[PDB]
């Protein structure tokens, strides 16, 4: 028997935490007889901030971690390819995709764990207090937070005044007013409450693409692998990759309908950019990725040959996952 340790940002009440996280230890657990268990703490409940869990899961603090890359600055630049704009088909595709990538050309960059999983979440979301956001114009001068650097660059070449910060505090920022608004997707959006906290929501029309998505990491300490009994490794290893990565991917977008409806049902206002204005958006932010090869290609990679292996290895996976 082994008990393992698993930490994360989010709240218990959410999305994710109910039908990503309890799901998986329980299959895990199940499929191991009982003999895997875990305790799980959600909501930081074993302190830190939520850019410190992959740290944690690296020095054994805990045994596995979910968290967002972004939210440690520069620490995993390759795998932010997925963050560039209008790079997602759907979150199962890219998921897979971000999985496939990682493994077969930047194995180094999370070398310090066993990666379980890597996954992006459903299209990304305009949440504002008092604007509506029909165009890019309206983003101007806004303070919008976004989860990671990619998404913020982005932000500001919409010409918002961008700010970056975790899921969990964007509540205690919307209520000071040092934001006027938030990236998120739809499905995470009642777990902040932040549909009680804005008034206006933006989508894209799924015929122009998706602004953007975040990736995630499902990551454990590689003592604590490598100590498992080879039967129960194999159980860890079953619920690991390629398929897991799209479930988990799938089971997040999943959710969005149910965000949405939350917002629709607190009396809020939903707009969907078409995709002729997605054009506009997709126009002011082509630099971005142009920014990010040339930032790779500083740091010693072949930045052209990774956004082309990334758009690559979505066109394949979404012939699986369509």
């Amino acid at each position: 028997t082994v008990t393992l340790k698993f930490h994360t940002f989010m709240a218990p009440q959410s999305n994710v935490w109910q039908n990503m996280h309890k799901v998986w230890m329980d299959k895990v657990s199940k499929e191991s007889g009982g003999r895997i268990q875990f305790e799980a703490y959600p909501a930081m409940q074993l302190g830190g901030s939520p850019a410190q869990l992959y740290d944690q899961a690296k020095d054994g603090v805990v045994d596995i971690i979910w968290t967002i890359p972004g939210y440690t600055a520069g620490r995993f630049p390759r795998i932010e390819v997925f963050e560039l704009p209008f790079m997602m088909t759907n979150a199962e595709a890219t998921s897979r995709a971000c999985w496939e990538y990682m493994q077969t050309m930047a194995l180094d960059e999370f070398k310090d764990t066993q990666v379980l999983a890597l996954q992006v979440h459903g299209p990304g979301v305009f949440h504002t207090k008092d604007k509506q956001i029909k165009t890019a114009a309206d983003l101007k001068g806004l303070k919008m937070r976004g989860p990671t650097r990619q998404v913020t660059k982005m932000l500001g070449y919409l010409g918002a005044i961008p700010v970056g910060m975790p899921l969990p505090a964007i509540p205690d920022a919307l209520s000071k007013g040092t934001i006027d608004g938030a990236a998120l997707p739809w499905e995470v959006v009642p777990s902040v409450k932040v549909h009680e906290l804005t008034r206006f929501h933006s989508e894209f029309d799924p015929a122009g693409g998706a602004l953007y998505t975040a990736t995630f990491v499902l990551a454990m300490n590689k003592a604590s692998y490598q100590a498992l009994p080879p039967d129960l490794r194999k159980i860890i290893d079953n619920n690991s990759g390629l398929q897991t990565s799209g479930w988990l991917g799938r089971v997040q977008q999943a959710g969005d309908a149910a965000g949405r409806q939350a917002a629709l049902a607190h009396k809020n206002t939903i707009y969907a950019i078409p995709a002729l204005e997605a054009q506009e958006f997709k126009r002011k932010a082509a630099v971005v990725e142009v920014a990010w090869v040339e930032d790779m290609n500083q740091r010693g990679f072949d930045g052209r040959q990774l956004l082309t292996t990334a758009r690559a290895l979505i066109a394949k996976h979404s012939k699986v996952a369509a």
